[PDB]
């Protein structure tokens, strides 16, 4: 729970959006909260612990989010005179000789009667748009990428990245000093979070520990068994199970790398999205078909190809309206062919544009 | 600073029924509740927060309905000595030197041990027809128009507007001083609320902020194209995603405007409704048929055309009784052809009469 | 909002010597309100209790109990006598003064108490089978509200299987050798083809409605008609409602359609017989080119109908050649006939026989 | 005032398991509790009121289980000074000049702060496995037999009689002074309770009031003497309804009497159960088949007939293991043919053997 | 009959092993006595316990106020225990130990001792949702009814990849701790389950006749209810004796252990899957009646050059091996897994049987 990773190396740089992939995950969330204690206690700022699904918060132990050892390791000699009423979910401790009290109730934690941690779930985000979060400096999004191994039939929230963005706007209103931590235990492409960030995961970027971008940073953290305690029976038992053993280093086991190929012929359909036109080209082969997902900056040269439009406002003239029932009829297989890695992309740059488009309109 | 829109301009006018469409939506509900606090506290009146579906009430946290920050902007200097016991679901504070207590338990909110807000759902209203709500001056109907995007499956209540009217009568019993607020974050036609009000949504009425009527007022609020701080990473991140950006202006993205056309031939069938006769005319074309939805003031000229009657009491011996099985046999397809915009209406005036009728008798 | 005629009161019914009252029509809030109000005096000071009965348990759970007895209620039925009212709504406690004595009304766990004495029980007809051994010591008032299903409000709401027999069992349990007992059945709509009317043996007819009151040996029936003569057209809510016919029709929809059956006599003998209530009910089918037309008949004795099949609901009374009407044999041979009854598709000999058939159908009907 | 049935005639005999069939049901539980009050109050013993389903206990009014007018008939002039707070579920009264208090909370009743009645449901027996019942002398099982007329679709607990035995063992731990009252409003065969007791209901035993067996007694009671008053409108209303009226005496309307016939031919299959052999023989008739359910104590004479075994542990040699799916494949129809009275049994003695076997393995 | 409290983990806590699998018995006594022997530590050594059940349904319906009972306190503290009084309204037990007053209250699926959490009630089916949860001082982890008894509930499935889920939970509860004990209690013992496969334990009647089986990583103890002579003068005892089902139910723990069939087949396999530094193979032998299947294990690919090889793991994927994604396995392994759970196939030996168990329960779907 006190791993070698710390967010100090990230807080010192000038960036404010961090994507941390890899690690125990149990240690990551623990150390992020600990490094934030000082600000939360004495700088009049709060924290928001965000999970995707409300079920993930109800089962979360709040009383144990801030724990005795958490304070001992992050305050040391400053800390003494600790007593707590776990039944009533209260802590009584002293820092620098001053007496403080932390109470945990419902989805909030208070420090001297000031909320310092909010527990809210993205699937319930529509409820929390009420701006009761005046001074939130840290937003922590934990387990932000689904591990298909852990939970095969798990779905992201509909239009998740827009929901998340709406929530940031609500939590952070005209605040310069705001930080967002996106903690993931596994790294892979083909998910709305990566697409929203516009990040394409590549082993070259993983071999390098750090990746800097205009709007955010990405940090990859390595786990290594190093020395194993083969005197402990529980440790020995785990070594005998391959599946459990691999789970320790399963972060980058399979990054989802698409296939890339170019096709000269013109596309069969076009859809206008983000002041561009996405295109799908089909090439007939004896076995069946080959799909090419393309991007065109202008309609010059592809005069009489049909153009679908998601938005009614940007609709015009010869474009056909993209209603939700007409879209399910025409794009379901194309989305399936995409989510399953069955198509050729022009380049990683086009792949991200298609990812944004797919995850915006995908239906569930 | 403070939100541009205010309900003061509406409370000053002589109308008592307000339909506010567009915006973030919480700011609407947030600001309406705040302006009412004064009456709720000192003039012995209560409030009712109405949602369509019981699910919309259960997931709502009643403690965040009235919040400190809300009390801050709506009382300024009169409010101080605020203390809150989240453990007991209590808020304590001092106003004008008087100490008050706000408690939320059993889906109710109290002020000095007097209920000031009731949370009840329209889908359960038929059972509580005998239930009473002694001193309610404000009725707030939130999210009164379904945003099909936000929710996968959401249905209006069968005969919703009549259920709503029935609830109004129960809540408001011979009170000359009563107010009704209907808040919508998205505006579109083909819904029972607009049909009940007899309002036809048009882009022309949106360019104008306000629309006065005899029985109610409609005010449209659009988000204000604020300057974006592109130095902020979060703002740049949002700018790179069009779905999130488009969501800011999706309130009036697509109002459902039907098609209008006249047909000289006589109708196939007639139904007597509201001292008038609604008619459907079918015109044969090579491709198939095209439908015309008409209204006739009198039977002059239409002698032997069949006439359906919803009401047994007003029935005549040559009219056919419109029982729940006979209308499924004959009018179900016409209702689908209506809900989907595949028919021609004589005019918006007749469209609203057909809308009222459809939403009155249509089934699921 | 405003309906232009006086509200209903049980004063005219308590004056007569009868004890079973069926009140049909009205808004409904005023009825239950005034029934409770007229009973408060007894409930408070004569050591008797009340039972508010609903068909479905959800109708009771969804009920707001603390608002059942309200400030303005005690004010109209005690007037000057009432004073010093203050209440802690959060704790569901009413404290008030009557004739200078301080009383306290508390509502907890689906009960209402007056000075620490239960005066109202909220019990649901659908849970009555579980309350066999329950004890209700001093109950003088039993109120059965919304006793007739309104097909408009509730699309596919169903009566309880053998409902009227369930209700009688509840009356006996609540009423244990008590001369002084009252039962109020209140309905917002009046129509035939329901177990309550069938159990009472009452046949609703417009003839009976023009007349306000009906006196029967075991009960009285009173009809109340809303009169929307004068309207406050200054109020927008009134105008908003007036422009919507559906809401407007709903105000007077109580007697919109009483379910009036068809009556016809057919001389030929029946296709089957069933022994019920010391009689023989018969169904006769007459062939017509379009199909068939059904006649539901009543026979006092088998003279003339020797070899016609006879179903018997009761195993004990079963004799010789009669066929026992067990629940699977009844589904095969009476499901369609019961459907034919509930839908108004058959000819009855007379209103007298129709009620005899109603008792039978709702007694054995299945769901 | 005095109810006519009493358990005194049963407590004086040397037996300890009593099955009382018939009556209102209200008087039975009322009178059993009354005869037990003395022991419950002054001999430091408790009672357990058992119902099949938790639904039957939650809806039960506990405070009214012991009532004032019950204390008067079973204590008379000694009972006095009665005062009760129904709101707080307290009864305070005097017996022999001593002040006592009865308090009812949740699902327990106390006498002078000593639990005298436990209300527990057979469907929750797994929850009470922890033995908190030191001094329980009375166990009362009410409405122990399903009345198919009152409740058509009501089910017994899976392997109910074994569950009951497990509960008896938990409540009674080697205690010798223990009494069990099984009270039923209906008498009929083909139920797990009768099968467990090994009692076969016969009109011959009903004409006789009492029946005495090694492990239990059965007493059949007809309904109280008092003839109904026709001065009361409610009585006439009930008198005019056939179903309600017969329902008063429907206890022995249809005891399910099986058919008995002997068949000389040997069985088609055998199943070993309880060191016995149950067999089913099929006799061909032109119309179809005739089934004979027989019992064989030894395989002498039926050498090469198959033998199914429910239990793997007792399995030997040529017997075939009876998995739960293979038995549903082969014994399901035979069980259906049994529960419906479609088969011939050698005798009532063998009928009970099949009842035990069927109800032991019968499935939902 | 009484509790049957003969069984205790005291003789087990003295041995050096820390993982105990106790199978068979009344079921109440197992959980009852484990909790009782641990009470002393829970009250006075500032450590807590975690009561683990497979399905959330088993905990919600569970009554927490009965977990620690009056009898338990007296039996594991004796005359050292006194002045017991309880408040049913609040469900608070107040008792005295050594003259000291303590109070046990249970709220929010937790039990507290002097306002300190001593027992957590958490369900394995929800453990995946909160991997990051903290449980500060847990010394005991008790997994009750860890083997599904098809009798207790007709329809019930093990969790997908359960043993990996459990280990992750073990790791979460036990951080920075060497003194930790894990109790797995089962009321029925049978093969073909993920817990046994994870432990690598193969149940055999030889191991049952002996009460105890010491293994390197865990201990297994089999408990048999003690034959208390029946009082055949008591009517209730006779009534129970006449119901074979009630009587047999007491000794039903090891009624049918699922023993697989073992046979060797000389031909080469049809398919191979690389798992745990080895190669699992399936060979089909044609017989007149139909087919008979052989589940094999090969230490090396020497000799089976052009046979197909599936690989669950992408990182180690090579050359001609085909990726075993969750949809590709349904097309080719669904029937073989069904044929495995039903004992319709031949295994080389119990050692290989467990390797297939690990593999099947790791990739099996529900």
């Amino acid at each position: 729970s006190n791993e070698f990773w710390t967010p100090k190396r990230l807080l010192e740089t000038d960036d404010r959006i961090f994507l941390v992939v890899g690690g125990r995950g149990v240690g990551k969330t623990f150390n992020v909260t600990g490094e934030a204690l000082d600000d939360l206690f004495f700088n009049n700022v709060s924290m928001v612990y965000l999970r995707r699904l409300g079920v993930e918060i109800d089962e979360l132990e709040k009383n144990n989010f801030i724990t005795e050892e958490m304070l001992r390791v992050y305050f040391g000699n400053r800390f003494s005179d600790f007593n707590a009423d776990e039944s009533k979910q209260i802590m009584r401790f002293s820092i620098d000789g001053a007496i403080h009290e932390i109470k945990a109730i419902r989805n909030k934690i208070f420090f001297d009667d000031r909320c310092i941690v909010y527990f809210i779930a993205l699937s319930r985000a529509g409820h929390v748009k009420s701006n009761n979060y005046p001074d939130v400096k840290y937003l922590v999004f934990d387990e932000v990428i689904i591990d298909r191994s852990i939970m095969p039939n798990a779905r992201y929230i509909r239009n998740e990245f827009t929901v998340l963005l709406n929530l940031i706007e609500t939590i952070k209103r005209k605040r310069e000093d705001f930080y967002l931590f996106m903690l993931s235990n596994v790294g892979e492409n083909f998910n709305p979070i990566f697409a929203g960030l516009g990040y394409y995961l590549t082993h070259e970027d993983i071999k390098k520990g750090f990746v800097k971008r205009e709007d955010y940073c990405v940090q990859f953290v390595e786990n290594k068994q190093e020395e194993l305690n083969m005197t402990d029976p529980f440790v020995r038992l785990g070594a005998k199970n391959r599946d459990f053993s691999n789970s320790k280093t399963n972060a980058f086991e399979n990054i989802r790398t698409p296939y890339f190929k170019h096709y000269g012929k013109k596309p069969k359909l076009l859809v206008k999205y983000d002041r561009q036109y996405l295109g799908i080209a089909e090439r007939k082969i004896p076995s069946g078909l080959e799909y090419y997902y393309q991007v065109y900056k202008t309609l010059d040269g592809l005069e009489n190809i049909t153009v679908f439009n998601n938005n009614f406002d940007t609709l015009m003239e010869d474009e056909v309206f993209l209603e939700e029932t007409q879209l399910k009829k025409k794009f379901k297989t194309y989305f399936e062919l995409f989510q399953q890695n069955m198509v050729y992309h022009e380049s990683p740059e086009t792949f991200l544009e298609w990812s944004k488009f797919v995850y915006a309109l995908k239906l569930e």
